């Protein structure tokens, strides 16, 4: 059936990892202009895997969104002290779904903004990402539970080269929650654009 509107954002089910993130109180949201965004399926235990991207974000003055597998432990206070005290603009959020749809999903988003998706399995370490490997968009949406990426800056022909290849799985499916599940992922890729 037919959508009534058009780019509402990418959304995904997974909100703030943390309250002080929050930075819409009344709302209880998380609202970040133009953010830089990070992508891994790694989880970010210790700071000092985060540092030389903050650094980095910190020094070009833009918010950050960190989708990881998870960040916790000694990185996600690092994360929540530099925030609370205005040197960096960040919210982290797990990444979508698991197994092997979290990683096709982390790819989406990452064609989508235009970022490259630090895998553990590649040998990929957070402390060599760049502002290259960082994806972008117009604004990022947090509440207690979704996560919002509106208006991913990647290119139209990836983004579109994207949702051929979903499309081509969905004919070979063999089962209709097969189709379903990927029919999500090209909605979630259009909701981006």
């Amino acid at each position: 059936g037919l959508v009534p509107r058009g780019s509402e954002g990418m959304q995904f089910d997974r909100g703030y990892l943390s309250p002080y993130f929050i930075n819409k109180p009344e709302t209880g949201e998380v609202e970040l202009e133009s953010p830089f965004i990070l992508l891994t399926d790694k989880k970010i235990s210790n700071i000092r895997e985060l540092l030389p991207v903050l650094e980095a974000v910190a020094k070009a003055g833009k918010p950050l969104l960190i989708i990881a597998e998870d960040v916790e432990g000694e990185a996600l206070a690092t994360l929540v002290v530099n925030t609370m005290r205005g040197i960096v603009k960040v919210a982290a959020v797990k990444a979508p779904g698991f197994g092997d749809r979290r990683k096709a999903m982390l790819q989406d988003i990452a064609t989508l903004t235009g970022g490259t998706v630090i895998s553990e399995e590649l040998g990929m370490k957070l402390e060599k990402a760049t502002l290259e490997d960082l994806g972008q968009a117009k604004r990022v949406v947090i509440t207690k539970d979704t996560t919002t990426i509106i208006d991913g800056v990647g290119e139209e022909a990836a983004i579109q080269g994207r949702v051929a290849q979903i499309r081509q799985q969905i004919e070979e499916a063999t089962s209709d929650y097969d189709r379903e599940k990927l029919q999500e992922r090209v909605a979630k890729l259009a909701g981006g654009v």
